[PDB]
């Protein structure tokens, strides 16, 4: 498995417009488009997207050209990740695996919100899986998510894909 197919199955891959866990206009697999609550917003953005990477798109959109947005966003990511301080290092001492469960959380809640779990973080720099993986369950995260948070921090206390055979 890799970073990819565990955000797809942890995102879906929906071509038309839908509501975040938090109910923004998001589309694709997971690419938000706009936290305003306009509809019209959203498309602007989607538009703004879409014929960019005459036509337009209303909510609708085509596979691989929302897989190119994933491509980005998940690109985006560990760029975000490698920018910041508290967690490029924690992404380094990390396996294949692990580091594929820190650029999932970058990726839901961004950068310098995964950046936020300061004690998780050294837990994880120290290969304290178990003790990390029960840290993090304390977390609005974990509390507003727990299924998409239970599989993460499983990858985390494992270092397996077990959570998404």
């Amino acid at each position: 498995m890799n970073i990819f197919e565990m955000l797809r199955i942890d995102e879906g891959l929906r071509l038309k417009i839908y509501k975040d866990t938090e109910g923004y206009y998001t589309i694709g697999i997971g690419h938000l488009l706009t936290k305003s609550p306009s509809i019209n917003a959203a498309k602007s953005e989607l538009d703004k997207a879409i014929n960019a990477a005459g036509a337009n798109t209303n909510g609708v959109i085509t596979k691989d050209e929302a897989e190119k947005l994933f491509n980005q966003d998940v690109d985006a990511a560990v760029r975000g990740i490698l920018r910041n301080a508290k967690l490029k290092p924690v992404y380094d001492s990390l396996d294949a695996v692990r580091r594929a469960a820190l650029i999932n959380m970058v990726f839901q809640m961004g950068e310098t919100g995964v950046a936020g779990f300061t004690n998780s973080l050294r837990m994880l720099q120290q290969k304290r899986w178990d003790e990390a993986a029960v840290n993090l369950a304390k977390s609005r995260w974990y509390n507003q998510t727990p299924n998409r948070a239970k599989r993460v921090i499983t990858t985390f206390r494992t270092g397996t894909w077990d959570a998404y055979k």
